[PDB]
């Protein structure tokens, strides 16, 4: 312990605290919300903190303290008052007891205590700890990807490059956690940590880093968005993943292995065009058998084993492919000659390839990236500079066995990686990489996958949910994984899930070579391809609002959301009654079938559906059934070709025509699927999908307004589209408009006004008018949002739809303003009306009661059960009080005894 606080005076940067120790502290103030305390048993007080190798430069900081300015230094004042030494801006009063030291810091706006030191900080055992208070509501989220958690209260996290990829592992850790009671901490370390919160003694959360310095940046928010701005500011704001980045990928090695001709039936067969089963070999493992050599470009009488041969096989299996790694295997490689200009020459003839057909080329890598030489490198060596200038390589994905050593080591490598993309295009291309191993920082440059785990069963899924969650709370948006892990498989109800809830999602990999199956959307039956497909499709056809989420992720919330960012205050949206359910933006939540639990007709049977907010309407995105917010559905059936998706009634969608990569989007035109709930907005995000441009401000936004009656109600909807503001390269200013407004009834009318002009809408008699024509409405029940799942599901999935459509028009030079009379869009709301219209003991197991007495409720622990069938009802995921209420027709009974 450093002792007593003798002093604290302002210098001329920072306040200097001395203790009765002789250590020192700077307190450096960056903003009226964040500062930077530093004590350093060494007195040097380095901006930087000493990485795990001196070639490693890339910094946890993005922005430099004097960066900040020096006005909120200039704007606090220290004062002695008597047993305080207090620092006070507009923003804080930072608070230091003389005799214990202890800090705590008064949010000014709030009045409150938001972090409150209960014991001083520690420096035993070669380790830095701080003792915080902890109260009874503080939840505690981040550590980067805490593998199958997200909220971590009343357990400890470590921040530790794990390099295990697993449940309880830790595949990304990051320094960074933050209390709900509204501050967060950037352990300003290269060094690993232990974050308890509270795991024994609920009242106290210890923070520990090994090392003999204590550096730390505190910032205090008071929203979610707010604390990971923060985040942001100081370490990066997210990258904006280039369009094509939201496809799925595929990734293997065409460049080593060896198919060999095998009988149907053999393990590890796979079926080729030629209609013969092969074997895959490793060129060590061929022993005396003779096979085909790979290639990249199937150049060597081998096309049906080749990379090309694969997006050839994407684009006849009509599967979203956005990219395409083709050296993703150890020591595999992307060229056969005796050269890396042969390799690199090999890979662009494969690049040409993939961009004549809409696909991006991405490089793996197990290896630095430069030769030892660049002007006269090694067959086998590796040179980012030319993949990207001369063979057109746009991606980079980063193998642990490249950044495994964690910490300082992945950021150096992707920020170097980052630049060279950047720079030899002259910022034709942002950098698109995938990483893991990162720490502070990483998002500014690089997504992150979770590793390597066994698909083919639940748990696949199970414990992926929460750390997407978690990863994003972590200040890191761009998540993926291998859709339905790089190992095992032969699972096509877990395959068809991984596919489904990863569409609601940024990164999607085929990680192909190592599993039970091929890894591809299409290594299932027909009725796995063609909801695979159908799921694919419907991501892309959801680019722009997934693209506008993705803006928004680059300075405010991620694009998976947990429920608590949405619904704060909901106690229900921080614990793990929220682990496998989240918020895809703002408008989408997301509960993913997460278990094998079926009825005897193969409907799996979903649990702890919470829905938030008892005022809001959930609207099933694929059958438009609608349920009130404020519980949690258990017992909810899912067939096998749905995901349990549920739009915010209120929603803006913006939506494009299916395409399997950017290039076939119509830029020529745009859509909005919108679920009018009173006045809601959107923005959406558009630029080039390709370059750095946007960070240079090229790019353009669309204001979308939706204003009508709220959910169920009759009334006038107006919804005004904002010219767009902004413009970029080869912008399309000339463009369709589209509407598809979900829609009870037909209105009583419809007008546009087009940049103040009325132009005259035509009601369409049918669906193929209204498709063929423009300037026309169409009131349509046979609206399908997804056809690829209508027919994939073998059901209509019909919704009722009023749908809208103008003719091309400058969106720069003139807005939209439709206006519906008489809109409405109503339906039965399951919970709808919440109008007043034993234990049984035999079932009691160590974790789970049962409870028995057109549905019922029941609350347990003060969180509200519904969708209770029969006449019992049994709760679990226990380590309780229960009341009881009636459903029916007309409303609801009053809480039964406790
Ligand atoms: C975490 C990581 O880098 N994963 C890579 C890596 O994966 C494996 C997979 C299996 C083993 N093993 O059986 O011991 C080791 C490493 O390299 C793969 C190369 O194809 C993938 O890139 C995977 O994502």
């Amino acid at each position: 312990s450093v002792g007593a606080i003798v002093s604290i005076e302002k210098a001329e940067k920072n306040f200097v605290i001395t203790y009765a120790s002789g250590k020192k502290a700077q307190i450096s103030i960056l903003n009226d919300h964040l500062f930077r305390y530093h004590l350093d048993p060494t007195g040097k007080f380095e901006e930087y903190p000493t990485p795990n190798d001196p070639k490693h430069v890339a910094k946890i900081t993005a922005k430099t303290m004097a960066d900040y300015g020096t006005q909120a230094f200039e704007q606090t004042n220290v004062t002695d008052s008597g047993n305080q030494f207090i620092l006070e801006n507009n923003g804080l009063k930072i608070i230091f007891e003389k005799e214990s030291a202890l800090m705590k810091v008064l949010d000014k706006k709030k009045n409150q205590v938001i972090l409150e030191e209960t014991a001083p900080l520690s420096f035993k055992n070669d380790k830095a700890t701080q003792t915080l208070k902890q109260s009874s509501q503080e939840n505690y989220f981040g550590g980067g990807t805490q593998n199958g958690r997200f909220t971590h209260k009343g357990t400890a996290i470590q921040i530790v490059n794990t390099n295990n990829w697993v449940d309880g592992g830790v595949a990304s850790p990051n320094p960074f956690y933050w209390s709900t009671a509204g501050y967060g901490v950037v352990r300003n370390t290269w060094k690993p940590g232990n974050y308890d919160f509270g795991s024994h003694d609920p009242q106290t959360t210890t923070t520990t880093h090994e090392g003999t310095d204590f550096d730390a940046f505190y910032f205090f928010n008071d929203s979610s968005a707010g604390i990971l701005k923060d985040y942001y500011e100081l370490t990066g704001k997210p990258a904006l993943m280039p369009e094509y980045g939201f496809y799925e990928a595929h990734l293997n090695a065409y460049n080593r292995d060896y198919w060999v001709k095998v009988a149907e039936g053999t393990a590890g067969a796979v079926k080729f065009e030629d209609g013969n089963f092969y074997k895959e070999y490793q060129p060590g493992d061929l022993g005396n058998l003779n096979g085909t050599l790979e290639s990249l470009n199937g150049e060597k009488e081998n096309y049906q084993f080749s990379a090309r041969a694969v997006i050839d096989r994407y684009k006849k299996n009509d599967m979203p492919l956005g990219w395409f790694l083709p050296n993703d295997g150890y020591g595999a490689g992307y060229g056969q000659t005796d050269s890396l200009d042969g390799d690199v020459q090999n890979l662009k003839e494969f690049t040409d390839y993939a961009q004549a057909n809409g696909v991006e080329v991405g490089l793996w890598t197990q290896s630095n990236l430069h030769p030892a030489d660049p002007k006269n490198p090694k067959k086998g060596e590796r040179d980012i500079a030319k993949e990207v200038s001369v063979a057109g390589v746009k991606a980079l994905k980063t193998a642990v066995a490249w950044v495994g050593y964690g910490y300082s080591f992945g950021l150096n490598g992707v920020e170097d990686a980052a630049n060279v993309f950047v720079k030899e295009t002259d910022g034709a291309v942002r950098p698109m990489i995938v990483s893991l191993d990162g720490w502070a920082g990483t998002q500014r440059h690089a997504g992150i996958w979770t590793g390597d785990q066994t698909g083919g069963q639940w748990e696949y899924i199970r414990f992926h949910i929460p750390t997407y969650i978690g990863t994003s709370l972590s200040g890191q948006p761009n998540v993926g994984s291998d859709m339905d892990g790089i190992f095992g498989g032969k699972n096509k109800e877990v395959n068809i899930r991984d596919f489904q809830w990863k569409t609601f999602t940024p990164v999607q990999l085929n990680m192909d070579g190592w599993g039970s199956n091929p890894k591809t959307p299409f290594a299932f039956d027909q009725e796995a391809t063609d909801l695979n497909r159908a799921y694919l499709k419907l991501k892309s056809m959801m680019m722009p609002y997934n693209y506008s989420i993705a803006k928004e992720s680059v300075d405010g919330l991620p694009m998976v959301r947990a429920m608590a960012l949405e619904f704060p205050n909901e106690g229900t949206a921080y614990t793990k009654d929220s682990q496998y359910q989240y918020m895809w933006g703002p408008n989408l939540l997301v509960a993913p079938i997460y278990n094998g639990n079926q009825d005897e007709a193969g409907n799996s049977i979903r649990d702890g559906i919470y829905l938030p907010d008892e005022k809001q309407v959930w609207v099933d995105l694929f059958t438009g059934e609608k349920y009130q917010g404020g519980r949690v559905l258990n017992g909810v059936k899912t067939p096998l070709w749905k995901v349990p998706v549920f739009v915010k009634d209120g929603s803006i969608i913006p939506m494009t025509n299916p395409n399997n990569n950017p290039k076939e989007i119509q830029r020529d035109q745009r859509s909005f699927l919108i679920y009018p709930n009173g006045a809601t907005s959107f923005n959406m995000y558009e630029d080039d999908g390709i370059s750095t441009s946007y960070e240079a401000g090229q790019s353009a936004t669309t204001k979308i307004n939706s204003q009508g009656p709220k959910s169920n109600e009759k009334g006038d909807l107006t919804v005004t589209i904002e010219p767009t503001k902004g413009s970029y390269k080869d912008f399309v200013d000339e463009r369709s408009t589209t509407l598809d407004l979900l829609a009870s009834e037909a209105p009583e009318s419809v007008t546009a006004m087009v940049g103040g002009t009325e132009v005259t809408l035509k009601q369409a008699a049918n669906k193929e008018e209204f498709l063929a024509g423009t300037n026309l409405y169409y009131f349509d029940k046979e609206f399908q949002v997804n056809q690829y799942l209508s027919e994939a599901s073998g059901e209509k999935l019909n919704q009722s739809a009023l749908s809208v459509k103008l003719a091309k028009q400058s969106v720069t030079a003139k807005d939209v303003q439709i206006t519906v009379k008489g809109f409405i869009n109503k339906g039965t709301v399951d919970g709808g009306n919440t109008t007043v219209d034993a234990i049984n003991e035999e079932k009691t197991t160590p974790s789970s009661l049962t409870l028995q007495w057109t549905s019922y409720e029941v609350e347990r622990d003060g969180t509200v059960f519904g969708n209770i069938q029969t006449n019992t009802a049994t709760f679990d995921g226990f380590s309780h009080t229960f009341r009881v209420r009636a459903v029916g027709k007309n409303g609801v009974s009053e809480w039964s005894e406790p």
